[PDB]
């Protein structure tokens, strides 16, 4: 996260990080608990990744160095990735995982609200962005997890900023026209989490962006809004 500050422990109890344990173990990537056995995240985020053995998940994180040999984990069973998915730009940049076992809810882990399709109206003004990633372009996973508060924008402004891309309604951009606040490398699969009428919203997932928190470049998120069903079918089948 560029510009952001450190979270308070509990926070953001939907957040985890994803880890891989090969060649070597490493955080991948960001994701958030939707469901006792489910982690929403993205797509891009498996590029290489050939057996979901390698990948552990961690909840109830606020510190990257509270995860040692002896801290606990969840096991991922299955990678579900979107059947349209060919790479973050072109949008269906979301993935399930299934996890081996149920995550306990308490204060430090819990899920986040799935928005409503009657929502799809609604104006979120307190949006937020999550994540272990960079500060800067060239950077390092950061140990403490970052938080910064950033403006969604249009679909019609977001395309003006992206001319030879295609940006759908699929996708939700959000940033400062100054740029300055922005997720980076290590923040993909994270939440864009909205507190609207008292209750957070998971609107959007970490997915790409021309360089990080450069002026009139937003950050480009999946719009989970449009895969509510999709979720469902995956993670509700009979
Ligand atoms: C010590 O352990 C490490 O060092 N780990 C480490 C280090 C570096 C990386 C990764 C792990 N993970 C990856 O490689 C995976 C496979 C994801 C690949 C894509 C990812 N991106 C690209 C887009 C993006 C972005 C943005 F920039 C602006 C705005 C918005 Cl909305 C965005 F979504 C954020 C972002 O996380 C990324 C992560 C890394 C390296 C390169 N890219």
């Amino acid at each position: 996260i560029v510009g952001g500050t450190a979270s308070v422990r509990g926070e953001w109890p939907w957040q985890v990080t994803l880890h891989t344990t090969s060649p070597t173990q490493r955080h991948l990537c960001g994701g958030s608990i939707i469901g006792n056995q489910w982690i929403l995240t993205a797509a891009h985020c498996f590029y290489g990744v050939e057996s979901p053995k390698i990948l552990r998940v961690y909840s109830g994180i606020l510190n990257q160095s509270e995860i040692k040999e002896d801290t606990s984990f969840f096991g991922v069973q299955e990678i579900i990735i979107h059947d349209q998915y060919k790479m973050a730009e072109s949008g269906y940049d979301i993935a399930l995982l299934k996890l081996e076992t149920t995550v306990g809810y308490g204060d430090s882990q819990r899920p986040i609200c799935l928005p409503s399709k009657g929502d799809r109206n609604v104006i979120y003004t307190d949006c937020w962005v999550t994540g272990w990633g960079y500060r800067k372009l060239r950077d390092k996973i950061q140990n403490t997890l970052q938080k910064a508060k950033i403006p969604l924008v249009t679909n019609e402004e977001c395309q003006k900023r992206y001319r030879g891309h295609k940006i759908t309604h699929k996708m939700i951009c959000a940033g400062y026209r100054e740029g300055g606040k922005d997720a980076c490398k290590g923040d993909s699969g994270g939440p864009l989490s909205c507190k609207h009428n008292e209750v957070w919203h998971l609107v959007g997932i970490t997915s790409w962006g021309e360089g990080c928190a450069q002026r009139e470049r937003p950050g480009v998120y999946t719009n989970v809004v449009e895969y509510v069903d999709w979720i469902l079918e995956k993670t509700q089948a009979v």
